[PDB]
């Protein structure tokens, strides 16, 4: 196994995958690394199994159909993995915890949102369709762009949204376009 957390790239108390060489902090993995289960397989491994069981699942899909899917176990997992792919980027730190808004010339968003809130909502099974999860994730970046206006810090929202969108298209096999 690797000697660093796959998500945050630090050492520490790490749980090792049985079917691949990745390792995780307990609360860096999503879902949080399970109490027992020997062997244990990481989310990366579980996602790869879905693809291997149903190779046609990699054929192109329309985003509108994906969003309307109900959050059955495989879609739950896919959203957990997409969330984890965002935490994998170090720039996710800016969006992880609850924000506050006090900048001259700007007003805070009407509906604040942040990654740990989306993480709790997934854990609590609060999303009934893929659309709910995707709307909250895009809302994080949209709130940031609106609030920061012409400050160059706006760019952090563009950067982390690009990580989200590339991973969304990969994980849910969105049909490639020009
Ligand atoms: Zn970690
Ligand atoms: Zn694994
Ligand atoms: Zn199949």
């Amino acid at each position: 196994n690797s000697n660093i957390c796959e998500v945050c790239n630090k050492w520490g108390r790490l749980f090792c995958c049985d079917t691949c060489p990745r390792s995780f902090h307990e609360h860096c993995h999503i879902p949080s690394v399970e109490a027992n289960k020997n062997p244990w397989s990481c989310i990366f491994c579980r996602i790869k199994t879905i693809q291997e069981r149903c190779p046609e699942s990699q054929s192109g899909h329309q985003e509108s159909e994906v969003l309307m899917r109900q959050m059955l176990p495989e879609e739950q997992l896919k959203c957990e993995f997409l969330l984890l792919k965002v935490y994998c980027d170090s720039k996710s730190c800016f969006f992880a915890s609850e924000p506050y808004y006090n900048r001259e010339g700007s007003q805070g968003p009407q509906k604040p949102m942040w990654l740990n809130k989306v993480k709790t909502s997934l854990n609590e099974q609060m999303y009934t369709r893929v659309e709910g999860f995707v709307q909250d994730m895009r809302l994080i970046f949209h709130n940031h762009k609106e609030f920061y206006r012409e400050d160059k810090f706006t760019r952090l929202g563009i950067q982390v949204q690009d990580i989200f969108e590339k991973n969304f298209r990969n994980i849910f096999a969105i049909q490639e376009t020009s």
